[PDB]
């Protein structure tokens, strides 16, 4: 059924840089280049998203849920991989969720003030005492996780809806704040970029990419869901449709609507802003400066707890359910402890990705954690749309959703130079690593 | 026997860089970090030595050089990516050691008074009508390029034997030009690096690779020497041992005599030199400014148009005598043109490594070309390197060329991340290049 499968992948692909990065993404590179950024970022998952559905659609493969069937449509040289990249990528973006998760609550704790320890120590308590009770719903509760989370999604749709409700108000109180209507002074502004101190058109590429990767989580049940072949083919490319149309119209939005470099104080006019008040160049109160921008009503503030919480929950419990799966295949002999669990629930891969989570986490700064999230993700990607094109090449028949052909080649390499571009030293060890790990499998003797 | 592939090995690797370019690395990086460049260019050429001795070594394979041993004892595979690869690397090394062999001439023509048009657009004219009559001796003489070539090395040893008996004579005129003894005063300055506007050491390691390259050329004749099992392993892994023991007793001679940046006029002492000299810093006869330093008897001049023009004359004989034995298996059918010629001489693909050489010559700078000559050889030996492990993994018997372990692998990996470090965009296109190429030759109906 579609309305199981399009929930699960929609609510794992809203998450933490919808509110709080994506007003600097659009600040940084303008307007008319973050919507570059997205159709570019959508093209290089959609390319996977017709890959994965065409994985889903050769067989009746109805157990396990994105190990079993990529694995056994594409072979356990291709599988073993992939299950290390893609599980490792999910443990280091539940660090990234959570740390978006506690740099809003901090930066709300800095209002009515309250400071625990210091300005981002405490960062680093709140993300300690956030995955100790994510581990806690990951073990026992698992029935009011599945059920019960339209309404832990039709909260962030009015989360959605009263931020688009509340840019349309005038709020004249809050335009020291750099708030205004939809002026074409403003459009006409902020249509270029002001690239600022270091980043490029890349590093902001690499801190949006995370905003639309999660596409793999609905195809990451199978046992779960009746008919698994007509589903995972709409409701995946059905999903990321409604999101990059949905961040297309965030970003054009608050794009034309605030200013960047604007500070809140008492000023008046009497040629940048040419409005009614005038501010300096050499902010607080800013577009560029400040994370979270707010139109009105500070249920946003509850906007972010169902969509940084619900997107981490569901990348904690998905690592260790398919690093036991490829553990359970035995294919690497040295990882064989990761099978043994208490209803089939790895609680010793829990250690493991908690212990990863906890290192990932120290770090207190959500920008240099998104890069390294956006390529583990780039580089399990690659190996997708390169495996099914070498599928197709070494002839698994594809049956045909909607596109199976040769161009998820031209995928693969999207995601292979983009992801060089990116902190190249990074992904010439991840590329090495994926390579050894594809040699180790095919000369071993099974 | 060994006196005909050593001679043609070690007349090979003394080329250019030795004389016109050796100067200014040891300039750049000092002596301390200089020879350090030349022992990591030493050890990733000679496992590269001991795996093309371990390919050599094998069977019985009379015919051919270079290609019929490296493709029917490794397949096709491999055979066909180096046979490109390499083939294309001597035909830019050969514009390489012509633009060298130019700007020695223009720069002797400085002197005495003479300009054909410009500064550096008479180079191209000498490096124009220089690869023309290269042409001429490649086309119709070779039994004069084969025999008396012991008369176009004994000439390069005199170049050798009048630099080492110079540098310890006085030469009280010479002075001004930088020039002294052997005092502890010029050693303890040059024994750190002072570089420049640009060059890091992986910049001035890029410039002198080439240097320390051509040591296929002693294993590209194999139907012409007698007993190619036993010369082959002993007279590549012997020339390495001259030719680097020349270079650390080139560097660190002229490293411990002259003194950088110090121009020649009249001057007087009544703390950087401490000697009777003393110079400005805000230089022309300088050390890290000219890039001939000669000790005395100007011969030298005589030992670059020995040193220079016999390794381009042995790498354009070598391009396409490889490309076509590479045409001739067919491997790839665009290329079925290059195996048709006039005694086995193929001259439509002189035509093709001529048109090469003038296209990489016009650009009329050696340390522009240099490291993308340093990229294609480490392409080249990092695919020997591998394709020996792979056959090692893959199992082609080695029968003992002194070590033929899987240490090369090891070799394959310095290849590797050095070459990505030089230029990294650069390295990425080379080995999609030669993943593509192996893939293609992999699944092809034969
Ligand atoms: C940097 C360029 C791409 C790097 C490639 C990383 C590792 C990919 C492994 C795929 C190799 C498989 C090729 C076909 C092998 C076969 O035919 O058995
Ligand atoms: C042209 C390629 C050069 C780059 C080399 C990439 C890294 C290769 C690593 C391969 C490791 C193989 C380990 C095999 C272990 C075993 O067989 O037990
Ligand atoms: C950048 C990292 C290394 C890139 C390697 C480029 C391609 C050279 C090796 C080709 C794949 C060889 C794998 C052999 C596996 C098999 O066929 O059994
Ligand atoms: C790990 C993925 C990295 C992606 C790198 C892919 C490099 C390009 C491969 C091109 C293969 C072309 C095969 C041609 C097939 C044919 O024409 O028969």
């Amino acid at each position: 059924w579609i309305k199981g499968v399009l929930v699960r992948c929609m609510l794992n692909i809203w998450g933490v840089m919808l509110f709080i990065r994506l007003s600097w993404i659009v600040g940084q590179a303008g307007i008319g280049l973050s919507v570059l950024v997205i159709m570019m970022a959508t093209v290089v998952t959609t390319i996977t998203g017709l890959s994965t559905s065409a994985i889903a659609t050769n067989g009746f493969v109805r157990g396990g849920g994105a190990y079993y069937l990529i694995s056994r449509s594409l072979g356990p040289e291709f599988g073993g991989a992939i299950g290390l990249i893609f599980a490792f990528a999910n443990a280091v973006a539940v660090a990234m969720y959570v740390v978006g998760f506690a740099e809003t609550v901090v930066e709300l704790l800095k209002e009515h003030s309250i400071l625990m320890i210091d300005e981002i120590n405490d960062i680093r308590i709140i993300g300690a005492i956030t995955v100790v009770i994510l581990l806690g719903i990951s073990v026992a509760g698992m029935e009011w996780e599945a059920k019960a989370q339209i309404v832990l999604l039709v909260i962030l749709l009015l989360a959605i809806g009263d931020f688009v409700i509340g840019t349309f108000i005038p709020l004249e109180s809050k335009k020291p704040k750099g708030f205004f209507g939809y002026k074409s002074e403003i459009f006409n502004e902020n249509f270029g970029p002001d690239f600022r101190e270091e980043e490029t058109f890349f590093s902001v590429f690499a801190i949006f990419f995370p905003a639309a990767t999660g596409i793999l989580a609905g195809a990451n049940i199978s046992g779960d869901l009746a008919d698994p072949q007509s589903a995972i083919p709409k409701g995946t490319l059905l999903a990321i449709l409604i999101t990059t149309l949905v961040y297309v119209g965030i970003a054009v939005s608050v794009g034309s609507c605030v200013v960047r470099d604007a500070t809140g104080n008492v000023n008046d006019t009497i040629d940048f802003s040419s409005c009614e008040s005038s501010p300096c160049s050499y902010l607080m109160n800013n577009f560029q400066v400040m994370s979270m921008v707010s139109g009105f009503t500070p249920l946003i503030s509850a906007g972010i707890f169902s969509a940084t919480l619900s997107s981490a929950l569901a990348s904690l419990v998905s690592a260790p359910k398919i690093f036991q799966a490829l553990c359970k295949d035995n294919i690497y002999p040295a990882f064989q402890m990761f099978a043994k669990g208490y209803n089939n629930e790895p609680l010793r891969g829990y250690i493991l990705t908690f212990l990863i989570a906890l290192g990932f986490i120290l770090i207190a700064e959500l920008n240099v954690i998104a890069p390294i999230i956006s390529n583990f993700f780039l580089a399990s990607y690659a190996l997708i749309n390169f495996s099914v094109f070498h599928a197709s090449l070494a002839k698994w028949r594809p049956a045909f959703k909607y596109y199976n052909m040769w161009i998820s080649l031209l995928g693969a390499i999207l995601c292979c130079i983009v992801m060089f571009v990116i902190n190249w030293w990074a992904a010439l060890l991840t590329y090495v690593i994926v390579l050894g790990l594809y040699i180790y499998v095919t000369y071993k003797k099974p």
